[PDB]
């Protein structure tokens, strides 16, 4: 069950009740399509449905192109934040690729799929791997499609052989279509790089919890998203491509979501208003003892109450900084604010509501679809719950409410820009704590005394 | 046509007027559904080729409509100087929409009212009349031509026109799945698959507005499709539903300029000794409703050739006066804003009809011809030309590309206004503020300088 | 061969060896499909194997009508610091523009009447190599003509609907992507363009030798910097612009600069001053000068190649390069900011990777098979990737470049201990090093006289 409170003294929200999927480790396989060495050129004829087989056949030496070029290539992910100088993310699936390039290696995997089309491969430089075959077009090309090209003379048959490989190449030219326009690496992965079934399944297979699995069961076009295909080989009549699953190595423990919005003074002479905005909005979830904290928008994914983020994209900070919510001035944990004089008009839309934020002469309300205007806001910073809201507006841009289900709690309290003398306030967009800000206070209250010994 | 442009000297800085808007207010959102028929028996033994065609075009058709109901499953939705926006959510209406095509009964009712016809508007319940058509027609095809070769099990195997025949009616079907499950099942712009130009003409032509309104969104079909999202829903009941959602232009033909900014510095010897000053709120600026719409980032407004189309949701409303600072940026009116610094470095800005080039220092600054090559060597400071005889523009090692499109420029004499500041106490920290916040920070210098002649 | 020096004092390293390969001018060929003007069906009948091919000319006519409605739609695309602002398909533009001249189109099918290939001057002097790829104005007037425009039309065989469906798919593929995309595209598929017709394109291009074989061995790098435009779809003949990059800097010397905080050490929270190098990206040695380059998606990387858009670029002294030498020297003002921000973090290299780690934080360094093998003091410390895999900073664990390279560490005394924390400006002044200087001197000044009593 999802809840609100709204902090009327910071101007603040917390979205509570959520829980964790957070990405800890990576589950890579390899997904191989075996196919078959055909050569080159047609059969003598130019009958017009030996014309067809060869523009078929035209595309599947292109295929092999392009599949051929990206062998060679050097794989690399190509996808305020200062905080983050991070690595690359598919750096277990090149590691595994570039031991696919290794000599020798192709025939390691054709040794283990030969009876079966799953079996986990022990090949070269310290790495096992679970390689599936996906697909056998060996089976097909060789047996009903080559003596009909091992003829020299090819009489195409009836014309449901030129449909038929039409559908059997159809999957092997999605994958290269993805990708040759990625150079490479593609996410999400589609279902031509891996079928429900097969996905559903590797899952299945996957050494995880029971937890876990029906987690990412019920959550595939989640998995999707997080996950990557990686194209790396086509060698000794076989494709192969390593596929990087995500791991969400934590569960169920409580997320939050930070809202923040600025939180100004209201006096009527114009430039002389100072402002306050709690500056570190985003995702947090409990993580082992510490807080894990999610600045970006597009790192987690929600599934109506679950929070899936990747711990690659997140800062750890102590479970202190819950209490920034509790107290801003609280001697455990410097919380974040940033100053200025900008008393604009804003709106910041909630989990279950809206933070308004209406300064000068700035025309504010809340509006339910059929009833019309239910609110008009004042100057300073409210909020307005998502039960009989649909939209909001300020000025002349019209913001839509989220309407899913949860209770709001309105949470009084004095403004605390109210607690500061706008004299010696700090106010040049300055990106500090609340204690670097009496900082500056105190030296500014000195600065002017010192000058004052006379 | 006919765009002009005013480069202003004393400011460093362009304004090209000219322009005529197209503001997105609202969203006109309709129903499209794919009637289906439900069949799960390919009980057929067939083993001669024609039925293995059918067998594999038919599975392609089950995991399509799995894939789609995954897709039912899920919430979807979008994360769409450029920080103040109003952070909202692009498709809240249709998921409006959508919430109730989830509840059990809904879809009976959109097929008592599109029994007979294609088009209709349905009463749904609890506040939803949408308009709903009806797009392609399986399920007649699927009991009426392709019943009789699959169920029967004698499976008389049809001719192989039913392959191609069958191949033809799931391709639509076919390409909305594919762009549904790799976008989550929100997709934009809105294509071809989704909507076709008949289908959106027609929609398009039937939106309660004005034939003016009518005649703007025919004419630019493409920006209307790159502002409008597909949301899938359901696929239930033998009926598939996604929700396409249209932006309705409710500001029109009201005047709009776009603003250009390039750093002023001065030009004195000694290295490092030189103070710089940026007027800030760069970008699209309309009229609209008495006051004036801004819209800070380039990827919101798409211009054909003399109309700007605008998403109001990121905009921000300025009072008309806003205007005053392409006039006189020390007016008394509006607070115009400026930042301010003292590294002084070389770089160029491509305007509508020119380009402003501010050149510091130690580069090299031009502005060549085609056929005459460099035509212009820029002196230190920030200067501009039109595109009235130059192609490109480079500054140091770098190259740009102008306009040719045709308009009249104008070169708008006067000094800049950074020889107005000493630069003792001129504020360049890296103070992002406006001309006043900047005076009163040099008039506490000054005083307490004023202090110190003791 | 790559390397990469890490310098203690000031919390950076500096990855060396690399070769340039800078697009600074651009490469525009018009590619045209031949179409043949055809009307609805007169075929009056509802034979099995007409409606199928009622539904591919069907196909044939809407992606007909929505590319019209891309040639008189103005194409551009929405291609950064204290970046300007430029406009990447202005040189293709260019000759969209001409093509819709009067004219234009009767030239090109001259020139391409008997040769697929040829070079056509337009009305407006500069010229253009322009190529044929699709001819199915024969197709369809030689083949199809008779059938379908005929008012007696046997349905010959349904091979006639495959191939019509197979002589189709590329301009159905071409109007997919350019409706997408407002006619222009990036990067350039093998549907707008196949790689014979693209290493055959490069192989006319008039650059050196040299050149021929750098974008030939790097195709797909070559089509990721590449514009597809679309032009027009008049007179029986659908033509777009193609262009492709021209690298005009080669073989000249790359380097990557990471950069992280440095900050002092005492235990008592608050207490501590940080400074960061900045303008961290990459750099290469062009014309005199270096040309930095912000930002991450600019240039493109193939082991010891970079491959940069030289429009998304500075134009810096070369003296920059003492900045990895001595940041105090006296012909560059190095970069810095300050802050009051010491959190622990990590900077994966380019062969290995920087951990600067304060307060009570867990920072490790971990092979995949040893476990942890170092433990980082508070500090700014580094380690190569010789033995190491993965790093972790808190509970986030960043992997490290496995490519082969030398790491040296240069040892020196963190340049944060230089300064007095009384009087240094740490309110997240983006600035230099002597405009850092002034910040003091002016501070101790105003200390100075204001303490003779
Ligand atoms: C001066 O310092 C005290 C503590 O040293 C601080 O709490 C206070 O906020 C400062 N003065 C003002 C007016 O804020
Ligand atoms: C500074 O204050 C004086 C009054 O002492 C006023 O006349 C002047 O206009 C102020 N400076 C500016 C730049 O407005
Ligand atoms: C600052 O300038 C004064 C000039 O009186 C000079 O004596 C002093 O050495 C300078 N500061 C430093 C750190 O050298």
């Amino acid at each position: 069950n999802i809840t609100e409170e709204f902090y009327q003294s910071t101007c603040s929200a917390v979205s509570k009740g959520y829980l964790s999927a957070l990405r800890t480790g990576w589950y890579t396989a390899v997904i191989t399509i075996f196919l078959s060495n055909i050569k080159e050129n047609k059969c003598n004829g130019t009958d017009a449905k030996v014309k067809l087989i060869k523009q078929e056949l035209d595309k599947y030496k292109n295929a092999v192109t392009e599949l051929q070029l990206l062998m060679q290539s050097t794989p690399a992910t190509n996808n305020l934040g200062f905080l983050l100088g991070v690595g690359s993310a598919i750096a277990e699936g090149v590691a595994v690729s570039k031991v696919l390039h290794l000599e020798g290696e192709v025939n390691k995997i054709k040794s283990a799929l030969l009876s079966t089309r799953k079996a986990v491969v022990s090949l070269s430089n310290g790495v096992s791997v679970l390689t599936s075959k996906v697909l056998d077009l060996k089976n097909y090309i060789d047996k009903q499609l080559l003596p009909i090209v091992n003829k020299q003379s090819c009489s195409i048959s009836n014309i449901e052989t030129v449909i038929e490989f039409q559908q059997k190449l159809n999957r092997l030219l999605e994958i290269t279509r993805e990708f040759s326009v990625n150079a490479g690496v593609t996410t999400p992965v589609s279902t031509y790089m891996l079928t429900n079934s097969e996905l559903l399944s590797l899952i299945n297979d996957m050494p995880i919890t029971n937890d876990q699995k029906k987690l990412m069961s019920n959550n595939v076009q989640i998995v999707r998203q997080q996950s990557y295909s990686i194209m790396s080989i086509i060698k000794e009549e076989v494709l192969a491509y390593v596929v990087q699953l995500p791991l969400y190595g934590v569960i169920d423990t409580p997320c939050w979501k930070l809202h923040t919005s600025p939180l100004c003074t209201t006096n009527t002479k114009e430039g002389s208003n100072i402002c306050l905005t709690r500056t570190d909005r985003g995702w947090y979830c409990d993580n082992a003892g510490s807080v894990s904290f999610f600045p970006q928008a597009e790192t987690c994914k929600v599934q109506s109450n679950r929070v899936f983020c990747d711990t690659m994209n997140s800062l750890t900070l102590p479970s202190e900084v819950k209490l920034c919510n509790v107290d801003i001035f609280n001697p455990k944990y410097d919380c974040k604010i940033m100053t200025s004089k900008t008393d604009v008009s804003s709106s910041v839309i909630t989990s279950l509501g809206a933070i308004v934020s209406c300064y000068g002469k700035t025309k504010c309300t809340a509006s339910n679809k059929n009833r019309g205007i239910i609110k008009t806001f004042s100057n300073g910073c409210d909020y307005v719950s998502n039960k009989g809201v649909d939209t909001v507006s300020v000025g002349n841009t019209l913001y839509y409410v989220n309407k899913q289900e949860g209770k709001s709690l309105y949470v009084k309290g004095e403004p605390i820009i109210n607690f500061y003398d706008p004299l010696v306030f700090p106010s040049d967009n300055f990106d500090a704590s609340i204690s670097q800000v009496n900082e500056k206070i105190n030296q500014s209250l000195a600065f002017i005394r010192k000058s004052d010994e006379l």
